[PDB]
């Protein structure tokens, strides 16, 4: 009889019932067909592996992300993610609940429809409601105010919300992190001879992004001392035998997040987009948009931020302003801890769209 | 009514019904015509002895192998092998079954056609299927993963297979063992006065290859102490009166398998071809390609391997990697214990080519 | 007193003074040691033959390419290439000039250093400058705009340049042609029994790639009709007696350039990488990136391109766009006809690095 | 209507129909003219007596052997042998049968022709076939394998035959026994004063060779004790009055068969020629060429052999080899018991040469 | 003070100082003991005649070749060859020089040791070096390339050498000419009644091999017309009275060199061993291994070859290949004209083994 909060990101999909902790189930959200012909009977071999097995059996597959920079590529793969998940994982009936879905803040509609509809006719969840992914990130620390800087693979957003309404027109969306960070790392690792060309192997790059990373505080001056013999290099070992020693670029790569000329895209860094998004609000409210940046996603896990972000803003921000940049631990699940709280809470159950109200208007009314 | 798994190697041809133990019949696979004129009435004397009698009455024949380094030389002898076998040995009708054949992995087509076709019109087995000889060697201990090193007279192969699909391009085929090992032993036995010129007599060389052999662990250092008077020589006795004492070279000859400069061939040793075939796969998978080399054939019967193979690879292989080099006893019939399991197993019976489907395409479609 | 533009490719190394025609000297760039022991006094025999003689006396050597897939393997052989070239060929002093070198566009540094440095202290060329190999290929027909597709053994590149700046991030580098094309041809020639195992012998394969080749226009439909008896096969004659007749596969092998599944590599074909590199530029500029593909290298010598490339792009490219694929004759020397023009031209002479400026920084400043 | 197997030796010519026992007629094969003038009316006396009467009336003749050491001397006497035999003995018509003759294995051709032809035109036997004297000696006890040592006056042979073809080149023919043994005995009997100068009288010597003979086992040690007074001498009585007592040399003379220095011929003894013929065969076959020496002729009648031959061989033969020296009783007719079996047996009747096939080629085709 | 190049063949041993023409001394290389008892005081009679007197006084000896089919039988006779030669012929001191010896290419070691050592301790030549008999045959006409077919009694070899290193493994050694040709001629001369049993007399056979011999061009067809009465027979006269008339077989006997079935040996003729050795090299080099067969020895003195050899090869060789078969006059001393050039030439003097360097290693190091 439960209700299910299921967030589709380009993750790391998260699923777990209406509370109370963290997603019961998390997996990399990939389908990969076998790029070769199989010959050991059964037929045994699957037509396509979904996660998590499609992350355990790389190299013999071609990973294809069903979603990509917010808008998904095709629901043929997406629906299979879904069907696989509801039926053979959580062991939850389709008529169990009214569900709660998330999207990007400005994703081209109808990218919400085709989802809502296919999921509606196939899985027959008797209702529906979609809350934007940024808004939910506030329900983590349970604040009512603040500018939310939510960056996960592969779409970031900067949505300012006051108590308790939210300014719609003051939001700037950058197509930056994180596949561009993975790809940039893969492009600058070539500087030391390591070739990471194939689709499957790209995943390994992401892991060297995981452990071996830190954002400097004063890049321009730090680069000089990086050349000094003292190793700012840590050597990671790769799933086979190989031992790879990356340094210098280790702190260079994430820095791309600010100063994103390195990628060849003109929109200025998160540095500047935060401020320029804030002074797109009303002059009076700004006092409390500052000192309340609450970060989220899986791309605020770097040991660089937030005091990088801090010294960076304080140079651009007006003077005489106190700026706490409170960002929790556990942030990777922040959004989810949001959603859980919501559908269990009174009373927005009655701003849902049930079945009777999908026979009248249908594809519209969703917004 | 049974089905028959029959493998043609440069053996030692093996035949036995769809399971369950080992070939019912094994013989050296030779035809040899009598190099002399016969005068003992009847006419009595046969035009040519096939095995096994052609291995019991050597010296009065000129042994001619119907196949040689993978591709067969002529089907005139080959078909006669076949007809003789089916009709006067196994006592099996031609319409008894649909059959199962093996080939080399990269044998020049149409070396499979002329066989399939001649056997199709002559012996009329109402169906057909040819599985590659390396793949079958996994079905012995019933593993699903691994790089298979299958080396028999006279073509070796190195096929890496993951679970369960098989990488086609990571296979390197060396025309090495085993006639070159026989011929080389015959070339290095000459230094001690033993002349082994005649075709028939060469078989005897092969037998001294059998019993009197062992691969060292550290050749270069072992050779010094080999010169010491202490006999690492065992004296074998030859079918006539002669007593032959070979030492030193007894372990030198097989060593040719690595470091095949001794032959005057540039392709590097099995040592290097194993690794060089392995890192021709995808970087992530190698962890399990290692520690599962399953050897097969009749040339992995030396009491040297695998800790020779082991110590050698570990020097070329990356560090910190565990390498089991599991190779069964009973390996001589490994391939066959594979085949039996296959055609008896559901359900790939419907991946066959029967008679009705050889009326359409014919010489093609076999692959 | 002249200045020398010397480009190291995996060629076919090219050398000739600052203009005005084509390299004075071209040779296959190989060192090969004699795999055997020599016994006719002098000592006569060299420790290792460099080109061109190392291409006249194959079979008694083991050819070892000093560079391989962009990054060179070792400067021990490379330096000998150099020393041999400067001293005993062109008859040019080391202090004669400031020089001009090329590299790959994204070659792992320091693959440019060790060269620059060893060449700097050994040969003492009082200056230096290295222009990327793609950029020079535009100076042939003397265009200022276009996407350059430069594919030679053994690294291709796709660099888009506008007037007159060049987009750095829109370049995709495929490790495809040409040793993979040679090796693939050698791998599919085995299908008809021809064994091409030895290192030296591989060269002959390359020559059958030369004359006997052509890329089809509609492969999928062409393969059927290829089976028809009408010979699309031309019979080539081999340096010894043997006459080898390759057909069908004659056009199949080069086709690998597109669809590189045949090799077992996932990175999509040149077809798709050209386009995917182009629409990684800015949306407005694309109008002139199209209709100006200028091809180069020695692997765009097939009589297939460019209208194979054309029909292929027009299927992937947006509609209503005219796509010229201008690629000169003489392309094999295109790069060089570029370089010569450059160092003779004002004024980038003062963007050089002379000796006085290598006592300060050294290993840095080169980029 | 029967067929006749007739063997010409330097005997003791043997004749008897196609089976089934032994020759119907045996006689010493000599013609002898009367060396004196005859004067007792008739004129009565024959121009020349053939055997057997020419062996009843010695002393009044000059015995002249029609054949001598394989090659016959002249067919003028030989034909007279034949005509006399066929017409006035067996009482058989000339057109009765197709005939079967033997020769030496290596008798100088055409020593077979002049026979075949003369008998063909004179006696008109409508067909012909000539089988070699050695091969037939196997047909006695009906074995299929073995080295045959056939020594009769006056040409021995050593032919190795395997089952069932026969090695032609491994045969060594010594012009030794038996007229050389007779002549030697006559040469050493002078040692005790007995004069045997005349040709006729020589026959008597042969008889003292018959009864009074034995081959020692250890000559050298036996010779010492032979000198002891103990009579190893048996006293034979000669057709006239005289009583001759020979000892010592009685066993010395036959020993000449081995150690034939005594004659002044260097070619080593039958002892060594057996072995030296055997190891002129193939290395594999020797195992069964040994242990199957089947003797024949009339010079293997000595009570010394075969265990003399044995102790001699085992010292020369390789060790650990079992050597049967099987020699029947009745051996004197061995060859003939062969022929009977042959021409009576199907089916080699059609390997004959009849007359219709002798008008075409004639003197040729016989081989 | 000169140095001596001395070649031991089964000849015809040749000796003459370091250049410049031909051996000062040549003789048939035989020792022969007197098979009889001598009674003419002095003691007068020698214990054993070495050549040449042992070739002047046949018939009173038992000729025993000190070497036989490459490996020598015993150094007791060989040493006497040596001592006799150095001391009572060339009038040369033992310490005069460092010496140069030849061997077969694949003679069973240690067949070089026992020589090197005995000669070293007895004759005390302060150094040593042994070059293989085949290689020297190139130094005659002074070529650098080619496959050498060096056939003398009683071991032929086929050693292919490129410029300038030498392929070791492409050599096939046939135990053929010449004692097998002498013996074969003696075996087929019996066909016309001539008996040649004794060893001494065999020398005469060899002489009839000398003058009265010639190899046909198209044998099988030549035999038909050979039967025609027109004498292709030349009549030789024998040292006693006897006149011997040989025909037919006169050209048949040498023909045995190809098609050695006549002997009963399975290894195919020199015909095939030349080609089969050539295509045992690398594919590229063959172009110049052809058209450069330089023959040597004493068995290429037949007036048949080389256009026999030519027509034979061209039928087996691949088409469109030019095949010169250059073989000098004067060839009998070719090898020696080689040796002279060598030890006189710089600089391989320092690849010798002297006195000081034989106290350390001894029996080894010779190779
Ligand atoms: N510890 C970490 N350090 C750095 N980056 C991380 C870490 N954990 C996850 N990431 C990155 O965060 C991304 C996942 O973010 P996620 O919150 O799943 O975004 P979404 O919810 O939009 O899918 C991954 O692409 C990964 O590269
Ligand atoms: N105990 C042994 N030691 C070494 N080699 C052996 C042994 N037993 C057999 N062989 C060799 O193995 C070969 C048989 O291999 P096999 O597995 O039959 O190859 P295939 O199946 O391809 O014919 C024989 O030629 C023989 O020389
Ligand atoms: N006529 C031709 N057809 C096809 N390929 C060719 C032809 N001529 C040369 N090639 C190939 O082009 C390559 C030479 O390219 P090159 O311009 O030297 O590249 P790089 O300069 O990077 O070494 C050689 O590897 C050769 O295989
Ligand atoms: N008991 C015997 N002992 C020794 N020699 C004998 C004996 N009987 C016969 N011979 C010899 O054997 C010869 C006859 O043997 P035979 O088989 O006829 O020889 P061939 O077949 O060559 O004519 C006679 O010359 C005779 O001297
Ligand atoms: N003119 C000739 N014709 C045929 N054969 C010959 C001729 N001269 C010599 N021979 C044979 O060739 C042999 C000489 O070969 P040789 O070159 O001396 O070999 P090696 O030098 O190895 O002893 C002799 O034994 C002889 O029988
Ligand atoms: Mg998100
Ligand atoms: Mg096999
Ligand atoms: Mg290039
Ligand atoms: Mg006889
Ligand atoms: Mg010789």
């Amino acid at each position: 009889t439960t209700a299910l909060v299921c967030d589709n990101g380009s993750g790391l999909v998260k699923a777990g019932f209406a509370g109370d902790d963290a997603p019961r189930a998390v997996f990399p959200s990939i389908v990969g067909r076998p790029r070769h012909q199989g010959v050991m009977v059964g037929m045994g071999q699957k037509d396509s592996y979904v996660g998590d097995e499609a992350q355990s059996k790389r190299g013999i597959l071609t990973l294809k992300y069903p979603i990509e920079h917010g808008i998904i590529t095709n629901w043929d793969d997406m629906e299979k993610i879904w069907h696989h998940t509801f039926y053979n994982e959580l062991r939850v009936a389709p008529e169990e609940h009214p569900t709660l879905l998330t999207e990007a803040p400005l994703n081209p509609k109808a990218n919400r429809e085709k989802m809502t509809q296919i999921m509606f006719e196939t899985f027959n969840v008797p209702a529906m409601y979609v809350a934007i992914q940024a808004v939910l990130s506030l329900y983590a620390s349970g604040r009512t105010t603040g500018i939310v800087l939510d960056s996960g693979d592969g779409v970031t957003h900067n949505v300012p919300i006051y108590e308790g309404y939210a300014l719609p027109h003051a939001i700037m969306r950058l197509d930056l992190a994180g596949r561009d960070l993975t790809d940039y790392l893969m492009k600058i690792l070539t500087e030391r001879g390591y070739s990471f060309v194939t689709t499957a192997e790209r995943e390994i790059v992401r892991d060297i992004k995981e452990k071996l990373c830190y954002v400097a505080l004063d890049f321009e001056n730090e680069m000089a001392t990086a050349a000094s013999s003292s190793s700012l290099e840590k050597s990671y070992e790769l799933p086979d035998g190989q031992v790879i020693t990356i340094g210098n670029e280790r702190f260079r790569c994430p820095e791309t997040l600010f100063q994103p000329s390195f990628i060849g895209m003109e929109s200025a860094g998160i540095h500047e987009t935060t401020y320029n998004s804030i002074m797109k609000c009303d002059i009076d409210i700004r006092k409390d948009l500052y000192a309340n940046n609450v970060m989220s996603g899986g791309t605020t896990m770097y040991p660089g931020i937030a005091d990088r972000m801090q010294k960076e803003i304080t140079a651009l921000a007006p003077s005489t302003m106190k700026i706490k940049i409170i960002a929790p631990p556990e942030r990777k699940y922040s959004v989810w801890i949001g959603g859980s709280i919501l559908a269990s809470l009174s009373t927005f159950q009655q701003m849902w769209i049930t079945k009777q109200e999908y026979d009248e208007a249908g594809p519209s009314i969703v917004h």
